DNA sequence: CAAGTGTGAGGAAAAGTAGTTGGGTTTTTTTTGCAGTTGAAGACA
């Protein structure tokens, strides 16, 4: 039950919170050692760094339910492991991705921690709708100037194998 | 043929809050024994 600044900074601290535990189920599935766990911080770590500077009373960033998946995928595009199709459809099959449902946490408490135009609209809001897959992939970009951060992005000899 | 600024709204969701009701205490401001006695109507010198 928390409004305004410190409201937006636990529904920060949540966002922190399921995309690290999305990660580490991330390992466990493709065994990618320290090298996708750490990439996938400093990621996010980046991302971090520019909400803090729009602060004031900035409230434009409580991510979307795309975005976590968007940053993974930008990770993996950095390792380029894999494909956002075979990903995608992979994760909702097996519900890899704690992605679904928002009540995981370890909040029990964060979920109390009201919603304050936040926590409650996070975790399972609904399902990609066209592009606004990636609508919101180009906007991580934007945000992480990405490619001059990272090498080879999109790419995959292997998407080309999948198709064929 | 084609690429590019400016921008209004549609939509979602948990909890609150509405309407309609009821419950709910609350809260509350037929003589059966006795003995005596008074007053009565009636009566009298």
């Amino acid at each position: 039950k928390l409004i305004g600044h410190e409201a937006k900074l636990l529904f920060l601290k949540s966002f922190q919170f399921i995309l690290k535990r999305q990660i580490r189920w991330l390992i466990t599935e493709m065994r990618f050692p320290k090298e996708f766990e750490h990439v996938a911080k400093i990621i996010w770590l980046k991302i971090l760094k520019t909400i803090n500077d729009q602060p004031q009373e900035e409230l434009k960033l409580q991510l979307h339910m795309t975005s976590t998946i968007s940053i993974l995928y930008l990770a993996s595009t950095h390792l380029s492991l894999p494909v956002y199709t075979c990903d995608y459809i992979k994760w909702i099959c097996t519900a890899k991705m704690p992605y679904f449902q928002a009540s995981e946490i370890l909040p029990k408490s964060w979920r109390i921690q009201l919603p304050n135009y936040y926590v409650s609209i996070l975790e399972g809001s609904i399902s990609p709708f066209n592009g606004q897959l990636y609508n919101k992939i180009a906007l991580t970009c934007g945000m992480i100037h990405f490619k001059e951060f990272f090498n080879s992005e999109i790419s995959c000899q292997g998407l080309l194998l999948k198709l064929v």
